[PDB]
């Protein structure tokens, strides 16, 4: 063992990291995205969706505030908050900050999208990109601002981050990346496009809520073997290509 | 009646019958899929999707697990349980078996499905189609494994029964097959792939728990001549072509 | 024990116990209750006896 | 059929029938009694008990009160008129006559049992036989007061019948049976004893309320062939001696 080109134990798992990596990457593979809303109380909502070819994630302003499941949500006061924050003064709501409205959001997308087809409607609570309607372009092209989560030298996702700190931060949220295809094969060519409509069918939604980053950390990233990145900057993931 | 080919009444009911069979299985007809989710308690949840050209159903492992609206169902303990299913001793969950979760599922689809474009992600807990994302085709093509569900010599419907009978049998789920098609008109080519997409839009979509597969059979198959397979393996549906 | 004794009670939660009073009525006699439900999950799957090894085996009762 | 000898599916009718009636009345066969309670809201609360060669029941005064499963029941104050019916103004309950206390009660025996070993403790509300537990003999001999519930000229069980219609008739009640044993082979004797002792473990209980007597006529007598006798004075029951 570890002496000569006749460890094929040695070959092989180098083999089997290698085919995984470039599996996610070919045009059989998944691409996947990840939306994480950090709340004040510690907690964070993670939405992921995994599909071929392109995937996607849209949510309501409602959508993205904290649920506590089989606990108490304020739920009629809630309501109020939501009547107030679509139209200043619109609502009878007992607070002037909802707890329940998310300080932050990460989006991750897989190491297998192409950077430069993500885009981001990231609209008001009213799900209008840009203050009105008849002057709004659907997206923005944001994938200049996604950083390199990178392990041991590889590129195991992409992030951006951003912080909602404001008291006018109240937004609806959507998202959407394309598969890597460096090929001239057209996906949604006229021979393939009842596959790309059958992916919309196909994809798998996933949601939780976790208590805490930590908890989000150990049972939900790690275990999967997804990347992330913490609110100290630290990176997880794990790295593949030609890897032992 | 009944003694020549002057009877008008006869010949009419025949084509009313054809008519019928032949447009759904036309361009212009629908084509449609259930999932039915069977629990311990007798009860059966379905979820339907009739659209044109293409249809699937897409649920999380959450959203398979009974719910009894209007009733009490444990909702504290059942999302600790969800937890515990997402990553093992994750939760605090009251029981080692809830039995919400599903004990089998049928998938059904129209007979104007071709069934050589069936595709199913059949998922974990955490939606990966295949342990890891890395390493996972999104989709297996299971139309082998169908069954003709037949009633006097017609295939009424095409039907895929698995039992969930183990601890381990936590899943996500989703299916998607494409209408029948045997010209060479692609229904996604230029000329109509926008109303591929406005068929997206259209899609109608209905979900129920029925208490028993008794009432199942008689208020939701029966009435609305779908097929359908029992759990004694009998046939229900209504045989149109060529049929008085 | 009874039918009813042998059922799942779990102490401190609910258990559904009016539509359970029903599923009984509809165990004694066919489509004698009114319950909302087709197999109630609090009957017993399966009964394991076991006798300490001081039994005389030839004469058990059941 | 129905003209001569011959007739051996007439003959085996009658020898099935009659093989019944003398299978209960052996050694071999069961004892059973019903303690019905009769509530004055035309509820009926039965507790029976089937066992080989001698059974009994025996309540406090507070299990023979009404319960109404799943339902409110009043709960704190009917303790409360528990106290006050152990001693004269020894509780503080809101209510002068408790409608959860039986208006009447009726005993039967199935005809297997032996009229003369009939037994019948009927103590006051803390239990006592009569007044005091130093002058008190600890049971009646009752027999002489059972009727036969008739059928077709066949005794098919025995019945005593007792209102409470006044207030001070609060009991508690136990009562007992011995098998019929026309042989002089004593059951209890050393060579069959621990039987006997067996039987007190393997004898079978049964209690439950039945909202109308209409219910318990049709939905617990009649099913299982058991004795009854109505409010009416009319018998139920099935007739099997040398009967078709």
């Amino acid at each position: 063992a570890g002496t000569s080109n006749r460890d094929f134990a040695g070959r092989e798992q180098r083999l089997f990291n290698s085919e995984q990596y470039n599996y996610n990457n070919s045009l059989n593979g998944e691409v996947s995205v990840w939306v994480y809303a950090y709340y004040s109380d510690g907690s964070v909502l993670v939405i992921n969706k995994n599909s071929q070819y392109k995937v996607g994630i849209s949510e309501t302003f409602k959508a993205l505030k904290e649920y506590r499941c089989g606990q108490h949500n304020d739920s009629y006061d809630e309501c109020e908050v939501n009547q107030s924050i679509y139209y200043p003064n619109g609502g009878d709501a007992r607070k002037f900050h909802s707890n329940a409205k998310p300080r932050a959001i990460q989006i991750i997308f897989s190491p297998s999208v192409n950077v430069r087809t993500i885009k981001m409607a990231k609209g008001n609570a009213v799900s209008v990109p840009d203050e009105y309607l008849q002057r709004s372009h659907p997206w923005e092209a944001t994938g200049i601002k996604y950083r390199k989560i990178k392990r041991d030298g590889e590129i195991v996702g992409y992030s951006h981050y951003f912080e909602l700190p404001h008291e006018y931060n109240s937004i609806s949220l959507a998202v959407s990346g394309v598969h890597k295809n460096p090929s001239s094969y057209n996906v949604g060519s006229a021979h393939n496009v009842m596959d790309v409509f059958q992916s919309c069918d196909l994809a798998l939604r996933f949601c939780n809520r976790y208590w805490a980053e930590l908890e989000l950390v150990n049972h939900y990233i790690s275990p999967n073997a997804y990347p992330y990145l913490d609110i100290n900057n630290h990176s997880y993931g794990v790295a593949l290509s030609n890897r032992q």
